[PDB]
């Protein structure tokens, strides 16, 4: 006879978006931060970056 | 969920007018500068001159 049941342990999915303008300029190579993990979960995404300055 | 909102940059659209008389003679091929442009905007109008001196 079962005693007990395995079952599982559900997970909550949660799918977010994030959007922002900003000015940009000349940072002489530097990397300005936009976003950083700091949980340990594995997190997966789709990333997008218009440049809708003057052209040319 | 969506957090924050790309939303817009309403710009402002500036429709300005001028208007001078001179008083104009032989300058020998040499353009009198009357307006220069100082701005990195794109700009867009109409151009009249009328010369209202004695006829031929």
């Amino acid at each position: 006879a079962q005693i007990g049941n395995c079952c599982t342990e559900q997970l909550c999915c949660v799918n977010d978006a994030v959007c922002c303008t900003i000015i940009l300029d000349d940072t002489g190579g530097t990397a300005l931060p936009i976003w950083d993990d700091a949980t340990t979960f594995v997190i997966n995404g789709t990333i997008m970056v218009e440049n809708n300055g003057t052209v040319g």
